[PDB]
C-alpha cells in the first residue's frame, strides 16, 4: 500500500527541500520505487498517481526548485527519462495528475515546460516527448485519449522563445508584416502517426474520455480538419452521398416493384424483371458493403460492450440496416415473405440514414444533432411515461369494455389517436358507466395530450438552449470521424524549415500555416 | 401572400414578417429536408409493404402527411401482409415525424425567436 | 510579389522612424509604388493592403509620429492625395485596413481624424474626403460599402473643436440652453450624393458586406 516509499518521499511531499539534499546524500535513491497501491492509480482507490519517482513527484507537487535539484546535482544522476511500472515518465505523468481545472491547468503546463528545457539542457541525446508509456501512448496522445484540453492546447500552441530551446517549439511563426503575423503550427503525429496520432485519439476515443467535443476547437484542429475538408473530403463524402442516394433509388424500386404472385424466390420472365434483379443484387451488396463496414467498426476499433449503445449510434443503424437487409436474403432463399417485412424496414433505416450524411452541412448537420438529443433525452423520458399512461388508461378502459373494442390493442391504439388529433371520444358505447369512461379519457387526454405533448415540446425547448453549441461541437467531430475514416479508408501542410535542432541541422517539419492578424501586438 | 411585403410600413407587424422570413430558411428548410427523408423514407416502406388504392406512392406519401396535420389514420389500408410492420412503420413515423419532429420545429422556431 | 518595396518602407514597417529621416535624404523618394501582389488586397491572398504609398503605410501601421514627418520635412514634398494603383488615398486605404475590431475602430478613426488635420493646415486647396478611387467611392461611402460602421460612426458624427478645424466638422451644435443642446448633423452625400450616398450604399450593399443592418 505505502510499497516502495522510502524517506526521501517524506521530504518532497512534506515540501521540504531542505532533508531531500540530506537525504540523498545517506545512500537512499532518487529513482526510488514507490510501486504501493496507494501510489498506484484510484479505480477505485482513495490514492494518489505522480509517476512512481521523486521526481516525477516534485513536478506533480507545486515544487519547481526541488525539481531542478534532483537533476543538477554531483551525488546522484537521476535519470530524466527513468519509465516506471507501467512505462509513465515525468511528463506522462505529468498528463496523468491533470484534471481540467483551470488552475491545474496553468500549473501543469507551466511545469510541464520546464522539464523540457531541462531535458535539453543536460543533454539533446532524448525526443523526451517521444518516448511512450506501457499503453504505447505519447504525453500528447496521453492528454488527448485521457482528454486533457489544457495540456493538449500547450502542447499544440508550444513556443518557447529562446535560441536553444526552440526546437521543441511546435508553433512557429515565419513571416510578419505588422499586424500579420503568420504561425507554422508542427503536425508531427497530429495527423499523420504511426501509433496513435491526436486526431485518432480525439475523435476515436470512447464515449467517457472527457471533452471529446472541446479537443478539436483547440487550434490547428479545427482549422486542419477544414482543410482536409475543403481540399479532399468534401468531393468524396459528397460522392458517398451520391452512392448512397442512388443506393437507395436503387433498393427503393426494386423493393417498390416487388413481386405480390407466388412465392421467394421469385423468377425472371419479362424484360423489367432484369432490370430489378440488379436492383436486387445492387441492393444486397450494400448490405454486404455495410455489413463488413460494420464488422470492422468492431474489429479495428473493437469498441466496449457500453460503446456499441452509447456513442456509435450511426454506425449501429447502417449495420442495423445490413442486418434487416441479410435477414432480407435469408428469407427471400427460406421461400418466406417475411423478407418484406425486414426489407421495409431496411428502406426506413435507409433513407432515414440520410441523417448521416447531412453532417457534410453546418446548420443541417447540427441540427440531426439535435434529433439525437432529442430522441434520447426529451423522447425517451416522454414515451416511457407515455406509455405508462397509455397502458394505464388503456386497461382502465379495456376493463371498462365488454363483450371489438374489448382488446387491448385496439385500446391502446385508439388512445394513441388523442395525441395525433385524432382521438374520438365515443369509440365506443360498449360500456356500462359512462362517466366512467369520460373521466378516464379526459384523464388521458390532459395527461397525456395537454400536459404531457406540450410538455415535451417545453422540454424539447429547453434543450435546444442548451446543445446549440454543444451540438455544433458535436457536429464537428462527425466530420471529424468523416476526414478520418475517409484517410483510412494528400498530406495536409508543406514540409516547412522552422529552424535548427541544437546539434546543428535543419529542423524538417510537415507544418500548417496559419494567418492571424493583431492590433496590438507590433512585433 | 405579398400583402407581407407592405406590412413593413409597421414596426411590430414588419418585424413579425421578417421573423416568417428567418424561419422559411432557418427553421422550416431545415425541417422540411428532413422531414422529407423520413416521409419519403417510410412512405416507400409503407407503399412496398402495400399490394395489389393506396398501392401509390402519392397517396402515401400524402396519406403520412395528414399525421403532421392531425389528419392521419393508422388503418388507412387492410391491403398488407403484416400488420406489426405497417404499425411498427407508422409509429415510428408518428414518433420521429409528429411527436419528435414537429415538435422540435417549434423548439427550434422558439431558439430563434 | 515584393515589388516595388524599397528599403523606406523596410524603414516603416519595422518602426524605425530613425531611418526613414535618413533614406529620403539618400535619393530613395516617400512616393514609392509598392505595386506588389503581397502589397495589394487579399482576395485569396496572405498580404496586406495599406495604400501602396509610405505615407499610407504609417497611418496604417500605429505609426503618428512618422506621419507628420512626411509631410513636414524640407527634402521631399509627399502629396496628401497620391492615389495608387486601385485610386485609393491615405484616407480610403484607411477605410480598406477596418476591420471593425473595437482595437481597430477606435485607432483608425483617430488616425482618420490626424491626416485630415494636417490635410487642413498645410494647404485647405482640397476637399481630401471628395476624392474618389478606381470604383468611384470616397472614403465616407467606402466605409459604408465595405461594411465598416466604426468609421462611419465617426465621419458623420465628425466634430472637431478648434477654429481652424471646424470646418471639416458634420456635427455642428447650434443652440443649448443648458441641458438641451441641438445639434445640425450635416447631410452632403448621405441622401442626396450624384455617387453612391450612404444610404444608396447601405441599403443596396450585396449580401455580403457586413453590418448591413447595423
Ligand atoms: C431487431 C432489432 C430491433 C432494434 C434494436 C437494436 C438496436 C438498435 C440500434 C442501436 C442504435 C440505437 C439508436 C437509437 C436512435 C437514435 C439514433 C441517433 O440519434 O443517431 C444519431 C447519429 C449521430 O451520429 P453518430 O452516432 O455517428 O455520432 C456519434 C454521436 O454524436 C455521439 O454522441 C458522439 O460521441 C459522436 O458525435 C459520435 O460518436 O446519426 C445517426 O444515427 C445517423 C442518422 C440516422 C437517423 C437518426 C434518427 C433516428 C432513427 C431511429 C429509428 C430508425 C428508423 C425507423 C425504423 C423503423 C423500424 C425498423
Ligand atoms: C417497446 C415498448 C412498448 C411499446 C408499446 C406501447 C404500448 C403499451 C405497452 C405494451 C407492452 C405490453 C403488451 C402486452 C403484453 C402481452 C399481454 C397481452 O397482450 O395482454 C394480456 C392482457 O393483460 C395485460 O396486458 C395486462 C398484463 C400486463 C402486460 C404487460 C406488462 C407490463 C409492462 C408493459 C406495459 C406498459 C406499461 C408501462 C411501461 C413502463 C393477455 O391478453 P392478450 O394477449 O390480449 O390475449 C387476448 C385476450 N382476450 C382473449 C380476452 C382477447
Ligand atoms: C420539391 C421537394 C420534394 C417535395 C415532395 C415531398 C414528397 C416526397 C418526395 C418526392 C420526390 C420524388 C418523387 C418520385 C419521383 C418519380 C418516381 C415516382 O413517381 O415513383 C417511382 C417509384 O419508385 C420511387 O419513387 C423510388 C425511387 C426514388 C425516386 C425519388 C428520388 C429520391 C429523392 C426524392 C425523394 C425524397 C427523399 C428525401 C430527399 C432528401 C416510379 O413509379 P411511379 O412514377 O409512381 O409510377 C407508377 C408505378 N405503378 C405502375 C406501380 C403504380
Ligand atoms: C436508376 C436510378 C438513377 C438515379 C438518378 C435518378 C434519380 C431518381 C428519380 C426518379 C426515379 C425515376 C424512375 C422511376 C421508375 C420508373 C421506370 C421503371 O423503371 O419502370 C419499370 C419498373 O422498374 C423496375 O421494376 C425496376 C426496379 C429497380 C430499378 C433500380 C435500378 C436497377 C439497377 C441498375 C441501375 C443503374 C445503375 C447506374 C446508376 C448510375 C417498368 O416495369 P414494370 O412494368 O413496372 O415491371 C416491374 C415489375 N413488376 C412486375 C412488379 C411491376
Ligand atoms: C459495381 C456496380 C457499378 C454500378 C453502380 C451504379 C451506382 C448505383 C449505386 C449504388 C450501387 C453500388 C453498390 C452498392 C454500394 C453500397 C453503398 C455504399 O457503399 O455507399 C458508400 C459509398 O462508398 C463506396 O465505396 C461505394 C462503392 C464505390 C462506388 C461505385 C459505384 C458508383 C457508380 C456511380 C457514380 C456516380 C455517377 C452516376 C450518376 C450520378 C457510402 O460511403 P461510406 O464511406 O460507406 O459511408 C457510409 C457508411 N458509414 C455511415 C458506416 C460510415
Ligand atoms: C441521384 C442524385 C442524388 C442527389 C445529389 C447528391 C450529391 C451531391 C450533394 C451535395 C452537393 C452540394 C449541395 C448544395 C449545398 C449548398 C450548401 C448549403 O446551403 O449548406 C448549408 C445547408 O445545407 C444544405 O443546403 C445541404 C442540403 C442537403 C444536401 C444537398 C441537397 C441535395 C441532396 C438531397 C437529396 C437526397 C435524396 C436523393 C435525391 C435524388 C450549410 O452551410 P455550409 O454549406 O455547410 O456552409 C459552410 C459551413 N462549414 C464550412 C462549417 C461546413
Ligand atoms: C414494455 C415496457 C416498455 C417500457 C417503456 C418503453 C419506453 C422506451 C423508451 C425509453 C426508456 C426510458 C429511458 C429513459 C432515459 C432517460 C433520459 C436519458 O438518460 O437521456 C440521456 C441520453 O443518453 C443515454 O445514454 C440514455 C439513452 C436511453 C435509451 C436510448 C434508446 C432510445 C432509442 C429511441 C427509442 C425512443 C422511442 C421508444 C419507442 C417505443 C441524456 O440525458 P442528459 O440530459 O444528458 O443527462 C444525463 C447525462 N448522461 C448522458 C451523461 C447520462
Ligand atoms: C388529480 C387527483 C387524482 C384524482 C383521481 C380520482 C378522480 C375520480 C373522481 C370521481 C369518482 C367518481 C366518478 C364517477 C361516478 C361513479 C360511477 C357512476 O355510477 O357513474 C354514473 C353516475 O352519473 C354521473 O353523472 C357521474 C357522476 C358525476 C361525475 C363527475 C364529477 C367528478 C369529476 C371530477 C373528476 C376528478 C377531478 C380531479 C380534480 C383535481 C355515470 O352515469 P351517467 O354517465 O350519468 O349515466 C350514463 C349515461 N348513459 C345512459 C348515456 C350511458
Ligand atoms: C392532472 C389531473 C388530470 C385529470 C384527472 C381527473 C380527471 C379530469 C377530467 C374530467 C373530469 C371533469 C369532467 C366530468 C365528466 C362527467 C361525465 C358525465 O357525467 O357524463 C354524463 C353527463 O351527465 C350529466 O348530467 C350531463 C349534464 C351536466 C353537464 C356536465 C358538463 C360537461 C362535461 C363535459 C366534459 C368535457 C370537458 C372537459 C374539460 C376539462 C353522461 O350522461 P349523458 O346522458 O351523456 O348526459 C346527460 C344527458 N344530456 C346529454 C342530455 C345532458
Ligand atoms: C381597399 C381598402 C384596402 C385597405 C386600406 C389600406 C390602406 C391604408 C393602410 C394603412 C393606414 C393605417 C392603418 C392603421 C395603422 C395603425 C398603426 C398600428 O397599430 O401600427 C402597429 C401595428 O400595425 C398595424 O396595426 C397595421 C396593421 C396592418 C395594416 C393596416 C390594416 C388595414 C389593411 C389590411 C387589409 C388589407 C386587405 C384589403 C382590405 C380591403 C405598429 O406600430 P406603428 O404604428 O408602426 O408604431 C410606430 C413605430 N414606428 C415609427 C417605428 C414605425
Ligand atoms: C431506435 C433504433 C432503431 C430500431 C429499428 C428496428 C426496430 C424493429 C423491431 C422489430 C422487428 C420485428 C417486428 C415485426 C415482427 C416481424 C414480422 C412478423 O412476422 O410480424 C408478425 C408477428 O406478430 C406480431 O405480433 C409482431 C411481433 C411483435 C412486434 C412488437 C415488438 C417490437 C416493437 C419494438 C420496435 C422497436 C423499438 C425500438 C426502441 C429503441 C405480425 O403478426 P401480427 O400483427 O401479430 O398478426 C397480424 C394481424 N392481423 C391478422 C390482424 C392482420
Ligand atoms: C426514435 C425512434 C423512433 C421509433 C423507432 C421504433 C418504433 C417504435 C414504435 C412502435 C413499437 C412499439 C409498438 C409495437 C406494435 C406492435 C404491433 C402488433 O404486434 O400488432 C398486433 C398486435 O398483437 C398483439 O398481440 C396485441 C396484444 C399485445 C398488446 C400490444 C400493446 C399495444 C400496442 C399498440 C401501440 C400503440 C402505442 C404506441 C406508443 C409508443 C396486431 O394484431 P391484432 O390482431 O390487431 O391484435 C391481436 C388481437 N387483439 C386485437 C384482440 C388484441
Amino acid at each position: 500500500y505505502y510499497k516502495g516509499q522510502t524517506a526521501l518521499h517524506i521530504a518532497i511531499e512534506r515540501r521540504n527541500m531542505a532533508l531531500v539534499t540530506l537525504l540523498v546524500e545517506n545512500g537512499a535513491d532518487v529513482q526510488a520505487a514507490a510501486h504501493g497501491d496507494f501510489f498506484k492509480k484510484t479505480k477505485g482507490r482513495p490514492g494518489f498517481y505522480f509517476g512512481e519517482l521523486p521526481l516525477s513527484l516534485a513536478a506533480c507537487t507545486n515544487q519547481l526548485g526541488i525539481v531542478k535539484f534532483l537533476l543538477q546535482n554531483s551525488w546522484q544522476t537521476a535519470d530524466i527519462s527513468a519509465r516506471d511500472s507501467v512505462g509513465n515518465t515525468v511528463l506522462h505523468a505529468l498528463v496523468e495528475v491533470a484534471d481540467n481545472t483551470a488552475d491545474n491547468t496553468k500549473f501543469v503546463t507551466s511545469m510541464y515546460n520546464e522539464i523540457l528545457m531541462l531535458g535539453a539542457k543536460l543533454h539533446p541525446t532524448l525526443k523526451l516527448e517521444e518516448l511512450t508509456n506501457k499503453k504505447g501512448m505519447t504525453p500528447l496522445a496521453l492528454a488527448a485519449g485521457t482528454g486533457k484540453i489544457g495540456v493538449l492546447a500547450y502542447i499544440l500552441q508550444r513556443e518557447i522563445q529562446e535560441p536553444e530551446c526552440r526546437h521543441l517549439s511546435r508553433k512557429f511563426t515565419e513571416w510578419a508584416y505588422g499586424p500579420v503575423h503568420s504561425s507554422l503550427y508542427d503536425l508531427s503525429c497530429i495527423d499523420t502517426c504511426e501509433k496513435n496520432s491526436v486526431l485518432e485519439v480525439i475523435a476515436y476515443s470512447s464515449s467517457e474520455t472527457p471533452n471529446r467535443h472541446d479537443m478539436l476547437l483547440v487550434e490547428p484542429l479545427n482549422r486542419l480538419l477544414q482543410d482536409k475538408w475543403d481540399r479532399f473530403v468534401k468531393r468524396i463524402f459528397y460522392f458517398n452521398f451520391l452512392v448512397y442516394c442512388l443506393y437507395m433509388i436503387i433498393f427503393t424500386m426494386a423493393a417498390y416493384y416487388r413481386p405480390v404472385d407466388g412465392l421467394p424466390p421469385f423468377k425472371m420472365e419479362k424484360t423489367g424483371d432484369y432490370f430489378r434483379v440488379t436492383g436486387e443484387i445492387l441492393s444486397v451488396l450494400g448490405g454486404v458493403y455495410f455489413f463488413f463496414r460494420g464488422i470492422q467498426y468492431f474489429l479495428q476499433r473493437r469498441p466496449s460492450m457500453k460503446t456499441l449503445f452509447v456513442d456509435s449510434y450511426s454506425e449501429m443503424l447502417f449495420f442495423l440496416q445490413s442486418l434487416f437487409m441479410l435477414a432480407t436474403v435469408v428469407l427471400y432463399f427460406s421461400h418466406l415473405k417475411e423478407y418484406v417485412a425486414s426489407m421495409v424496414f431496411s428502406l426506413a433505416l435507409g433513407w432515414t440514414n440520410m441523417l448521416y450524411y447531412t453532417r457534410g452541412f453546418q446548420q443541417m448537420g447540427i441540427y440531426a444533432v439535435m434529433i439525437e438529443k432529442m430522441i434520447l433525452r426529451d423522447l425517451c423520458r416522454f414515451m416511457f411515461v407515455y406509455i405508462v399512461f397509455l397502458f394505464g388508461f388503456s386497461t382502465a378502459v379495456v376493463t371498462l369494455i365488454e363483450d371489438s373494442y374489448n382488446s387491448l390493442y385496439s385500446t391502446c391504439l385508439e388512445l394513441f389517436k388523442f395525441t395525433i388529433g385524432m382521438g374520438d371520444l365515443e369509440f365506443t358505447e360498449n360500456y356500462d358507466f359512462k362517466a366512467v369512461f369520460i373521466i378516464l379519457l379526459l384523464a388521458y387526454v390532459i395527461l397525456t395530450y395537454i400536459l404531457l405533448l406540450n410538455m415535451l415540446i417545453a422540454l424539447m425547448g429547453e434543450t435546444v438552449n442548451k446543445i446549440a453549441q454543444e451540438s455544433k461541437n458535436i457536429w464537428k467531430l462527425q466530420r471529424a470521424i468523416t476526414i478520418l475514416d475517409t484517410e483510412k479508408s494528400f498530406r495536409s501542410g508543406k514540409l516547412l524549415q522552422v529552424g535548427y535542432t541544437p546539434d546543428g541541422k535543419d529542423d524538417y517539419r510537415w507544418c500548417f500555416r496559419v494567418d492571424e492578424v493583431n492590433w496590438t501586438t507590433w512585433n
